[PDB]
């Protein structure tokens, strides 16, 4: 017959009790046997009828007495169940169990009532959401965020959660940790954001490769355009993974192209790494330099040219940077690197900010329309507070500068958050103008010399020309070189300055190909204080008038002098098929310094109002264009399926690692038939095109695994934050996804890989001493596969533990660990 007894499960597995790994949460729902509304008729539930478990079970007698009195107190009161707030506001954790078992039952016929009532479910598990934040145990507040609101915990092997355990976890083996004899040191932190990946796991390692020949033949292996297909990689947070991959990828790229002996097949499959700690540059140049290190000038030129108040000194340009330009007159020396004007967080890092200014640290609410007007009106101003002071400036020196792969930003040249390449910025024109003069004029030796505080003249001696000395060797010799004047101070008194062109360049006349105006910048001369020509003296000595301008473009002076042609000319190096070293993979030389990388993206990118606005069908569309500009090189956006509810959908909040978009579903770029036609037209105009490869995180993965967690720092040890900590804990994070993508391709390639490259498979990685292992696929990621996780907002209080301190436990299907062991309430 009918009873309480009805509150039992209907059944103790999977199909009537909500579980992760067959561990419950007072978040879980479940299907009891029955319900009641009064007390003397029970109804047998259907499995529509499922209730949370946080109405029969509690952590503790003090949130049973909580959960009764919030509930009471909004709007579950009934004085005809004794349930009213002066009933129920005197309990506390020392009143009797007969007594609140007996409230508790009575507040859940009321419950029953108003979904009846309500006709739904949804206003309890609203309440039930609302409610679980008053507590601070079962709060998102309990896994301890720092002041910023950040943290991240690391998966740790444990009893309950024995299927999330590794051997390896090898945290922070980065740059010169990569054998962990320096966790201490100048390596690099693991954790970023989002569920990290454990690159020093094996199975990962072999996976990455898979993952990377999948990339490097996109084109073919998904039937699209066959000449689809990335040269090279943009190497998303290289600092914050295990340098195995970094080592690895080198090997496969060298195994594929034969990059070692041949300069021209390295620089045809160029590869550039994201960060600019200068270990990485030492890590890189003793390993032969397999990828190009990220230099730090953007920042030195931000300090100097960009801010509006406190301009470091001119000087800087000089030494602050991996390469010093004082007098740079050598090739095969620097380290070869990638270099820019815009951070690649500088955008994000001013937007946000600008945004916590305009709402204080208030939910964020999307007014960042608000943020980028208020950008776009600073931007044109001469007095900017928050956009880049000398932005012409900044890629003047970048564009000239020797040693170095320049990177131009699609935000310098587009309005980055109108349809793609649809509204041109206020610098196009200089920026643009500054990069085809690189190409005819840039080349030979530099010399950086300071003529003030303020004031410098960077010059470049031309093609063939080593140094000031030299007489030229190259036929262009006579007819290339530049020089790049920058004043930082915007109130410098009018002034004649000396700049030694070289002795190559005697008695030569020299373009003003740029010069400052009250307005602005002028191409024809026109309102400088210099003319179109002027000539070198019997030393090459060029006489020039400079003086301080306050204008949106200038806040100090720039100048630029070419010398004077009849002819279209072309300074680009041809790489040779023979190294002057057969132990390095890249060389800082003309060769490679004839290269031009382009960032094809912002992280603030609109969404496409159609097919014609796609990314990828534009730039198949202007091909030729970035050809003209002298764009050698093609940094693609990270092209991989997102996270709905990803902030920008930028690419890096990465869902599936392998699906790249259909017709249908394509990403904020597009589809995947129309990446491999934007890769194939750059290819039919010369250019190279490098895919952003993101093996540090995977963001939005659908599937929850019960994992047990440690508050840690971001380089994975244990971390106090405020007094408090905890270590071994239960935690029901977001680890398990990959798509179809993940499934499909999921080490698919590691056959053909092992036939092709048995060496890949062979060789030892440092940090591990053993070889990728291909003899398992990664076909759905999980946490066996993940260092841990950034703080999921979840609570480390859901995990439903018994009066006699054990967790409550189902032998589910696929869940066969430990013996069936439900609470009293629901059994
Ligand atoms: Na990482």
């Amino acid at each position: 017959g009918p009873g309480t007894w009805e509150n039992m499960a209907f059944a103790q597995d999977s199909s009537a009790i909500n579980n992760i790994n067959g561990y419950l949460s007072y978040t879980g729902w479940y299907r009891p046997y029955g319900t009641s509304q009064d007390g003397k008729t029970w109804y047998p539930t259907t499995v529509a009828d499922w209730r949370p478990i946080l109405m029969y079970v509690w952590p503790s007698k003090d949130v049973q007495v909580k959960f009764i009195q919030y509930f009471v107190n909004h709007g579950y009161e009934n004085s005809n169940y004794g349930l009213t707030a002066g009933s129920v506001k005197d309990l506390s954790e020392n009143t009797a169990s007969i007594n609140l078992n007996e409230v508790a039952q009575n507040l859940r016929y009321v419950i029953e009532q108003h979904i009846v009532a309500a006709k739904s479910t949804s206003q309890l598990a609203n309440d039930i959401n609302n409610f679980i934040t008053t507590i601070p145990e079962l709060s998102a507040s309990s896994e301890l965020p720092d002041e910023s609101g950040y943290g991240q915990v690391i998966f740790v092997n444990n009893d309950n959660t024995s299927y999330a355990d590794s051997k390896y976890r090898l945290m922070s083996r980065t740059i010169n940790n990569q054998t962990g004899n320096d966790n201490s040191g100048d390596n690099g932190y693991e954790f970023l954001t989002g569920i990290d990946i454990d690159n020093s796991n094996p199975v990962v390692q072999a996976e990455n490769l898979n993952w990377e020949y999948f990339l490097l033949n996109y084109g073919k292996l998904m039937g699209y355009n066959p000449d689809g297909n990335f040269d090279g990689f943009r190497i998303d947070a290289a600092d914050h993974i295990d340098a195995d991959v970094l080592d690895q990828m080198g090997q496969l790229m060298d195994d594929m192209y034969h990059m070692k002996g041949n300069p021209q097949n390295a620089n045809n499959h160029l590869s550039y790494n994201e960060g600019y700690r200068s270990s990485a540059a030492r890590m890189l140049n003793k390993k032969g330099n397999p990828q190009l290190y990220m230099d730090y000038v953007g920042s030195t030129l931000g300090n100097v040219l960009g801010r509006a108040n406190n301009r470091d000194t001119i000087s800087n340009l000089i030494t602050g940077s991996i390469v010093n330009r004082q007098n740079d007159v050598t090739e095969n020396e620097a380290t070869p690197n990638w270099s820019f004007v815009t951070n690649h967080d500088q955008r994000a890092n001013l937007i946000n900010g600008l945004i916590i200014k305009d709402h204080p640290g208030a939910y964020k609410a999307e007014y960042a329309n608000q943020a980028w007007q208020e950008f776009y009106a600073d931007q044109k101003k001469t007095d900017k507070q928050y956009a880049q002071y000398n932005v012409p400036a900044q890629y003047a020196i970048l564009l000239s500068n020797k040693d170095t792969v320049p990177q131009i930003y699609y935000g310098d040249l587009y309005n980055e958050t109108a349809q793609y390449m649809q509204e041109k910025s206020i610098y196009y024109d200089a920026i643009t103008t500054l990069m085809k003069a690189r190409k005819q004029f840039v080349s030979g030796g530099q010399t950086m010399t300071k003529l003030s505080d303020n004031l410098i003249a960077s010059v470049r001696y031309g093609k063939g020309v080593a140094n000031a000395n030299s007489e030229g060797t190259d036929s262009l010799s006579r007819t290339s070189g530049m020089a790049v004047i920058v004043g930082n101070n915007p109130q410098m008194a009018e002034q004649t300055i000396s700049i030694n062109m070289g002795r190559a360049h005697a008695n030569e006349q020299y373009r003003n190909l740029l010069d400052t105006t009250d307005n602005g910048l002028t191409y024809n001369a026109d309102g400088a204080e210099n003319p179109e020509t002027l000539t070198t003296d019997d030393n090459g000595i060029l006489k020039v008038t400079v003086k301080g301008y306050s204008n949106p473009y200038v806040s100090g002076y720039l100048g630029v002098w070419v010398p004077v042609v009849s002819v279209n000319q072309d300074v680009t190096t041809n790489a040779a098929t023979v190294s002057a070293d057969s132990n390095k993979i890249f060389e800082s030389n003309a060769a490679l310094d004839s290269h031009m990388i382009y960032q094809d993206f912002s992280l603030y990118q609109p969404e496409p109002i159609s097919t014609e606005n796609h990314a990828y069908n534009i730039i198949a569309q202007n091909a030729e264009l970035f050809n003209n500009l002298g764009i050698t090189d093609f940094w693609m956006a990270p092209p991989y399926t997102q996270y709905s509810e990803s902030r920008y959908n930028d690419g890096y909040s990465v869902t599936d690692r392998y699906n790249l978009g259909t017709n249908a579903n394509p990403t904020k770029y597009g589809s995947g038939e129309e990446l491999a036609n934007a890769i194939a037209a750059l290819h039919s105009a010369g250019l190279k095109a490098q895919v952003d490869i993101v093996m540090n995180q995977m963001i939005g993965l659908p599937g929850q695994e019960a994992v047990t967690v440690t508050r840690a720092d971001n380089r994975g040890m244990q971390t106090d934050v405020n007094g408090k900590t905890y270590a071994n804990q239960m935690y029901f994070a977001y680890t398990t996804g990959g798509g179809n993508g993940q499934e499909t391709y999921g080490g698919k390639y590691l056959s053909e890989l092992q036939s092709k490259y048995p060496d890949l498979f062979t060789t030892r990685a440092i940090s591990t001493g053993v070889a990728p292992d291909p003899t398992t696929h990664i076909t759905k990621w999980s946490a066996k596969y993940e260092n841990g996780t950034s703080l999921q907002n979840i609570g480390i209080g859901l995990a439903v533990k018994l009066p006699n301190g054990e967790y409550a436990y189902l032998r589910s299907s696929d869940n066969k660990s430990f013996n069936t062991l439900l609470p009293s309430e629901i059994s």
